[PDB]
């Protein structure tokens, strides 16, 4: 089972609600995704308790360290729970992470008690770092957020993978079913993505392919493939 | 549903049975994989009739139209069946389709009173001439028989996707779930595979996975994903 902090779940997909177009759809969605946890920006947290799935607040937009802990402080102090998706942001055009307000958050985060899933780039040294730091997974983007672009470097998950004593969550710019099945093969435990079910022509549908993609790259990986080979 | 000749299927993952170590674990894969239709190469009768499987009888290692007839009718006598898998096959090295070949057995087949599903290659031209021939589907090939190097060409099954009025088999080369959800993700109706699972460390594990993928590539083909973008 995948097992992180305090916790194991019994899904590998994790949710986001970013593009989420009204609730009533996004609670279809959730459903058929089979997802135990999913973020929150800091209506919605209502639709989670009575769905029966754990939230995990996100300091989504934040721009400094300072902003994010911040955020974190007060979510935990109105939601009850020391769970946070941490977020820090260089840029609007990329969404692309500021690695070092990164590290500076999640150190004072971690030192005040939190459960922290960093948003992280493929770099395997920051992912070694925030490991280190004691960030309870690591979660390298795909591609940047919403682009839909798929796993744009796969052999930079593989070295984050081989290097890991934490689990690691692919967390941005899945497209569709197969880059899903894709980031389990390359070994991720877990995947987590919104836009690409938030914002399809059939959330609900595209929730149920997700599902059905994250157990088919994990059983895929754990049941020992064909070498490939250049003939018949 | 997958409508082939007067058939149909719930399931739109087609086994081989080519690389099978042993009928127990064969067994448990074919389960495991929910498949209603599974090709044996003219025990493994008798395994499927007890597990409510229809066989497709493969005219396998056939290597000129004679060849494969002669094979498919003797086929239909003792099996009581008019469906046939039919492979013509050029080369020992390749395992590469005989085009000249497959398509005079096809028509002979046709005119026989045989539903015929052809190996192919991922030739449009090719594909459209077998469907004119009267086949009840087109099976063209992601890369050679036992190779596991997934889909070759994605841009050619998409040309034979668009200009087909039977379904599109993915029929071979397949290595890993997320090759069969990248297959039904270009528009194929179904994929047939044997060796990633026969050949597989594990392999009911691999089929469950092969399952779970054409499930996922099949919903999100039909949920509507979201359009690549260059900035987040
Ligand atoms: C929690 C995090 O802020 C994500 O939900 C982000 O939205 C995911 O990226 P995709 O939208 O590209 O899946
Ligand atoms: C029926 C046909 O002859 C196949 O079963 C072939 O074995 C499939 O190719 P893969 O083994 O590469 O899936």
């Amino acid at each position: 089972k995948l097992v992180i902090g305090d916790r194991s779940f019994a899904s590998r997909l994790i949710m986001g609600t970013g593009g989420a177009t009204n609730l009533a759809v996004l609670e279809q969605a959730l459903i058929a995704s089979g997802t135990e946890l999913t973020t929150v920006a800091i209506g919605l947290l209502d639709l989670l308790n009575r769905l029966g799935i754990t939230p995990l607040p996100n300091t989504a937009g934040s721009r400094s360290a300072a902003e994010a802990v911040l955020t974190a402080q007060l979510a935990r102090e109105a939601l009850n729970t020391n769970w946070v998706k941490l977020e820090v942001i260089a840029d609007e055009r990329t969404l692309w992470p500021d690695a070092v307000e990164l590290v500076r958050a999640a150190e004072q985060l971690v030192d005040d008690g939190f459960v922290v899933l960093p948003y992280t780039t493929d770099d395997p040294v920051l992912a070694r770092r925030l490991e280190d730091t004691g960030c309870a997974a690591v979660m390298p983007l795909g591609s940047p957020i919403g682009t839909g672009l798929g796993i744009a470097n796969p052999h930079n998950i593989e070295m984050i993978v081989a290097g890991a004593r934490v689990p690691v969550v692919l967390d941005a710019g899945i497209g569709t079913a197969s880059d899903a099945a894709l980031a389990m093969e390359l070994g991720c435990d877990a995947v987590l993505l919104a836009s690409a079910v938030t914002r399809a022509a059939d959330p609900p549908a595209m929730a149920a392919a997700m599902a059905a993609a994250v157990t088919a790259g994990y059983l895929a990986r754990c049941a020992g493939r064909i070498p490939k080979r250049f003939w018949a």
